[PDB]
């Protein structure tokens, strides 16, 4: 129920946690290099979201705008992120287990390790420079490397129908990142844990 999110990167991010319909603990948080933030998770938490925004700008209020993983314009975020966001995923207490993973299927911003504070499973990691190898037709102009769905919006991209392969662009995401999913139907990488196990969420784990 502690994920304690470390930002690693030479840049700021602002940190944001979300299941959805609602924050998870403050649901949001500026971390400049180096700085760490420490949340507290329900337990049961079903479908619950990490990621990090970029190039954000955030009036006293709390209101504002980010390039990459902006939610609605709110520092506190409530809801999930525009993509591209690199995503730590994780459902808490599912029958007396955890589960992570770490996916790209709403794009690449920010590399991005994903690991256990305590024993019995093991982390999984997405540190590979997808911005900087990104295919030009899913750059976004904003920062980061947009998936195909966003950008294309088509049935086999986005798996609407729950029927779809792999795409050359899922598979740009699978070389430089085997351990997370690049696609809806992705054979699986999740990870099961203890449940109630600690996590921990560094951006630019190098």
């Amino acid at each position: 129920a502690t994920f304690e999110i470390v930002n690693r990167c030479s840049y700021t991010v602002w940190a944001a946690a979300s299941k959805g319909d609602a924050a998870l603990d403050a649901g949001g948080r500026q971390l400049n290099s180096g700085e760490s933030w420490t949340i507290n998770v329900e337990p049961g938490t079903n479908g619950g979201k990490i990621w990090a925004r970029t190039d954000c700008y955030f009036d006293d209020s709390g209101s504002g705008i980010c390039k990459t993983g902006d939610c609605g314009g709110l520092l506190r975020c409530k809801r999930f992120g525009r993509p591209p966001t690199t995503l730590a995923e994780f459902s808490l207490n599912q029958y007396g287990k955890d589960y992570i993973d770490i996916s790209n299927i709403k794009g690449f911003n920010v590399p991005m390790d994903f690991s256990p504070t305590t024993r019995g499973c093991r982390g999984v990691r997405c540190a590979a420079d997808i911005v900087g190898q990104c295919p030009a037709k899913l750059k976004a102009p904003g920062g980061g490397c947009n998936d195909a769905c966003t950008v294309f919006q088509t049935s086999e991209y986005c798996c609407t129908t729950g029927k779809c392969g792999p795409t050359e662009y899922s598979r740009f995401f699978k070389r430089l990142c085997p351990d997370a999913f690049s696609y809806v139907l992705d054979k699986p990488t999740t990870v099961t844990c203890p449940g109630s196990s600690n996590y921990r969420v560094t951006f630019c784990p190098t």
